[PDB]
C-alpha cells in the first residue's frame, strides 16, 4: 500500500507516493 500515513492520506501510485514522502523527510 503506498499509503501516506504521516500525513494520515493514501495513494495506489508509486511514483506520486514516492515522491511524497521524500518531501515529507525534506
Ligand atoms: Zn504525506
Amino acid at each position: 500500500p503506498y499509503k501516506c500515513s504521516v500525513c494520515s492520506k493514501a495513494f495506489v501510485n508509486v511514483g506520486d507516493l514516492s515522491k511524497h514522502i521524500i518531501i515529507h523527510t525534506g
